């Protein structure tokens, strides 16, 4: 899903600090009942990508042909009061509207996150993270500040999914929906490392993953205990075929369909 880069290495999301149940809480967000059920969707996997640079130069990463983008952070320093932030900036392209999400390190108190809805393709990644907080998403672009919860201590997975009619943002354990008709290009550009500035601090404490395939998870709720298991094949987990398929070149149903 990510272009081959030497900086970007893999990593086990569940093996990191404070990430024991990072995916379990996300999977059971909607299934609040008792029993086992097989769900499908653009769900994150266990192996994500960590990308860092020893130097203080500006680096970029590209995710292509993806449908959802998830990321997680580390525990904030002094989260109770003056929380210390770790900067990040990822841009989802589209026409005629594109969305830039930037978490910082004039600005309202504790509102580390900013969302910039812009209609201009020329986005300056070497100047957005170098100016003041009041001169970032100024002008005709729509600026929406938002406060990432520091008390969560990075134990909640953040995510963004989109389509041509609806955009869903998962923050903490809450999913928010926005209705907008926009032609998305299904690629995301992420700027993970740059020189330190007033708003940007040189660090690397972000994991991240892009999901493009239809992932299947079996969920079991036994006496209040919640367990999840990934399925590489729907038929193997359920004993029955699935209706999701990828049409071949020219728009032809594959011969293996049921
Ligand atoms: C994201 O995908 C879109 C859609 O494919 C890309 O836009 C096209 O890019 C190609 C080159 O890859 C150009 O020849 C086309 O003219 C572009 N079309 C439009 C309508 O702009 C876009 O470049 C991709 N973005 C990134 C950052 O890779
Ligand atoms: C994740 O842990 C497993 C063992 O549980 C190990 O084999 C694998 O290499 C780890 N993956 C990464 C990306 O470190
Ligand atoms: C943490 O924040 C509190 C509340 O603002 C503050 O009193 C305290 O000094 C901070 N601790 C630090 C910066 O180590
Ligand atoms: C986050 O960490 C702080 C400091 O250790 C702790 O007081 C707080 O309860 C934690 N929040 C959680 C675990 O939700
Ligand atoms: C990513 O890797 C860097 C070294 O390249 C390391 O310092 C950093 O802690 C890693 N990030 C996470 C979230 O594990
Ligand atoms: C997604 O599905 C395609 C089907 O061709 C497969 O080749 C690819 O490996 C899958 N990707 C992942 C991450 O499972
Ligand atoms: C769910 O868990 C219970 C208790 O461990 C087990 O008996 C049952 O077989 C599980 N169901 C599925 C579908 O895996």
């Amino acid at each position: 899903t990510i272009k081959p880069n030497n900086d970007c290495r893999q990593v086990n999301v569940t093996q990191l600090d404070g990430n024991e149940n990072l995916i379990r809480d996300f999977l059971f967000q909607n299934f609040k009942e008792e029993g086992t059920v097989v769900v499908g969707g653009y769900y994150p996997t266990e192996v994500w990508y960590n990308c860092s640079k020893t130097l203080t130069t500006t680096a970029y990463a590209y995710f292509n042909n993806i449908h959802a983008f998830y990321f997680d952070m580390e525990a904030m320093e002094n989260s109770t009061g003056n929380a210390r932030g770790k900067p990040l900036l990822f841009h989802v392209h589209g026409e005629p509207v594109s969305v830039i999400i930037y978490i910082s390190a004039h600005r309202p108190l504790l509102k580390h996150g900013l969302v910039c809805i812009t209609k201009t393709r020329n986005v300056d990644y070497n100047s957005f993270t170098s100016s003041q907080w009041n001169s970032i998403c100024t002008g005709n672009d729509r600026k929406v500040p938002f406060s990432v919860i520091p008390t969560d201590n990075g134990t909640k997975i953040y995510g963004l999914e989109w389509n041509d009619e609806l955009v869903t943002a998962y923050i903490s354990g809450r999913s928010y929906n926005w209705n907008i008709n926009n032609n998305w290009f299904n690629n995301v550009t992420l700027m993970y490392s740059r020189s330190s500035t007033a708003t940007w601090l040189h660090s690397a404490a972000y994991v991240y993953q892009g999901v493009s395939n239809f992932t299947y998870y079996k969920l079991n709720n036994t006496n209040g205990l919640k367990t999840y298991e990934f399925c590489e094949d729907y038929e193997y987990c359920t004993g029955y075929a699935t209706n999701v398929f990828a049409p071949t070149v020219g728009g032809y149903i594959p011969d293996g369909f049921s």
